[PDB]
């Protein structure tokens, strides 16, 4: 079973199209690229909580998830959430550089099919509150099947 | 390519516990037996369509969905949204009696891993809006992943 090992990226990236819940927290399963996404109106430990718990019941639990150093994710609550898991956590080596490239690339595609779905439908700006859910999760939908 | 077809099977089933938004939206992938479930504070066509459009980003989506007659899946505006996602539909035979039987299972085990789980964390009746999100995904991950 010399298989991917279960590793997730995970980033918030602000989408102003969103809004008013316009951070989209953005989990890349590196063994399969799978892409999960949630939308929230505030960065906070718990939305990433929430965000989690979310790709958990989609993807499974991972060995281990990799983030950067936002507080959100560095958090005493946050910590203790992924210990509740048993869920492995790293925010890397210091000044990184690379190595969150996974998820960064996915934030980028994710905004411009969000963008030009949203385009499609005929909003140019922010998205009507309403149809935001089915947008986003055609968005997910695009960028994970084919 | 001689595997199961792609075929879901959808259900709303009415949960308590889950107030004010009780109504459980649970769809069957029956090639997997994936399980794919929302809340809802009522039961109506769009409802119903915001619940497959989440399934449609996790399962994929689907050559057909077979689902009872209840009128949040044979209205028009239900028809029309599976019409436009190029998703075929039938309510099965008149006085079908079986064949929706894995769905009506999933309900049911998906009712006892919330009330197992709600009561592990001392809840015995409603649980608190606040916990709800994350005590479904919860349920959901415990029913797909082993």
């Amino acid at each position: 079973g010399l298989g991917p090992l279960q590793i997730w990226q995970t980033d918030f990236t602000l989408e102003p199209r969103m809004a008013p819940r316009s951070w989209l927290a953005v989990t890349v399963d590196t063994a399969s690229s799978a892409i999960v996404v949630t939308q929230h109106g505030r960065v906070t430990s718990v939305a990433a909580q929430h965000h989690w718990a979310t790709a958990i019941a989609v993807l499974g639990r991972p060995k281990a998830i990799k983030t950067d150093n936002g507080s959100c994710f560095t958090s005493k609550s946050t910590r203790e959430w992924l210990a509740r898991w048993g869920i492995a956590h790293t925010t890397g080596i210091p000044g990184n550089s690379q190595g969150q490239a996974m998820v960064e690339r996915a934030n980028r595609l994710l905004k411009d099919k969000i963008r030009v779905l949203a385009e499609g439908d005929g909003f140019m700006k922010r998205i009507p509150t309403s149809k935001q859910g089915e947008l986003l999760a055609k968005a997910m939908y695009a960028l994970n099947h084919f």
